[PDB]
């Protein structure tokens, strides 16, 4: 009925930088070999999407953004073997080709087939399945979830539980998985340990949740906005510290509080200064500090390697260090198994068409996470 031919639908198009999203009638081309066409059900608004808008994250324009979502597969191309029409699916902004050195390496997940490093803004074959008035529209990280229908390469989609709430499990496409994974997979937080999370936004809450899952005894939440503390404690935070309430430097406060430094610290804001703070505040001989996010508009941090010589470990990851296709389904499984909540993160729900409004909520910071329903 719809398989095999072009689909006319609405999508959120960004024609230029620092411009609101324009709701356009686009033509989504059918999936070629090893491609999957998805009917979007719910997509989240992540800060990285806003980074496209502000030109911070350089990627080809015009483009259809979005990378945190879920939906239903309407059809598949010839060769697609991992998903079938009707399957609930979550697109992967970080691929899992399962062939490159990385996918084969037990510690890597940043698949070399990604479009993050050197953005092309296309499907794997270098072309686009998007057109708006005959004009071509770029893809975003091989996902482009800001559309009623999108087309992704097979390596960029994972089949999930056929009974999962897409309005909720979409956070596994990025937000939740990133924070949670940073604690559980990346940092590998241990029981009885003390953790310090910098930034209590959606991702910070996910990290906290990861620490709580890992059995941390103390989860010190750090943020200058007191309004984020209740949600924090609610998700696991044992304590909350607002740096503006202190005269002494924050690492000094965190060091003393942890009687010598924390076990694991995570920076989730993307701030160069707090990145060094987080690192310092963890015990000098065996602390681990995790970089969960870094703003695209590159700027170097200034740090003394002496902080590392004593024994500290500094490391970051993308998508919580999870191998996308293998992890996503399991994470949805663990959600369906009540192993963690997603609702504490979902703070606003808007119809897809009010996307701009959702971004206004983001920029104002009065939002933890907005979900656009189609
Ligand atoms: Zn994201
Ligand atoms: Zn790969």
């Amino acid at each position: 009925s719809t398989a095999g031919k072009v689909i006319k639908c609405k999508a959120a198009v960004l024609w230029e930088e620092k411009k609101p999203f324009s709701i356009e009638e686009v033509e989504v081309a059918p999936p070629k070999a090893h491609e999957v066409r998805i009917k979007m059900v719910a997509t989240g608004i992540c800060r990285s999407d806003d980074h496209v808008v502000s030109g911070t994250l350089v990627t080809p324009l015009p483009v259809i953004a979005g990378h945190e979502a879920a939906g239903i597969v309407e059809s598949i191309g010839e060769g697609v073997t991992t998903v079938r029409p009707g399957d609930k699916v979550i697109p992967l902004f970080t691929p899992q080709c399962g062939k490159c050195r990385v996918c084969k390496h037990p510690e890597g997940n940043f698949c070399l087939k990604n479009d993050l490093s050197m953005p092309r803004g296309t499907m794997q074959d270098g072309t686009s399945r998007f057109t708006c008035r005959g004009k071509p529209i770029h893809h975003f990280l091989g996902t482009s979830t800001f559309s009623q229908y999108t087309v992704v390469d097979e390596i960029s989609v994972a089949k999930i539980d056929a009974a999962s709430p897409l309005e909720k499990v979409c956070l596994i496409g990025c937000g939740f998985s990133t924070g949670y994974g940073s604690a559980v997979k990346v940092a590998k937080v241990t029981q009885g340990s003390t953790c310090a999370v910098f930034g209590l936004g959606g991702v910070g809450l996910s990290v906290i949740m990861g620490c709580k899952a890992a059995g941390a005894a103390r989860i010190i939440g750090v943020d200058i906005n007191k309004d984020k503390f209740a949600k924090a404690k609610e998700v696991g935070a044992t304590e909350c510290v607002n740096p503006q309430d202190y005269k002494k430097p924050i690492q000094e406060v965190l060091t003393e509080m942890s009687n010598g430094g924390v076990d694991f610290s995570f920076e989730v804001i993307g701030r160069l200064d707090t990145m060094v703070t987080a690192l310092s505040c963890c015990q000098e001989a065996y602390g681990v500090s995790v970089i969960v996010a870094v703003t695209p508009d590159s700027q170097n941090l200034s740090m003394n390697p002496m902080l590392l010589l004593s024994g500290r470990t500094w490391k970051g990851a993308i998508f919580g260090g999870f191998k996308s296709k293998d992890s996503v389904p399991k994470l949805v499984a663990d959600f369906m198994a009540k192993k963690f909540a997603l609702d504490p993160l979902i703070t606003h729900v808007l119809p897809f068409e009010k996307i701009n409004e959702g971004f206004d909520l983001l920029r104002s910071g009065e939002s933890i996470r907005t979900i656009l329903t189609f």
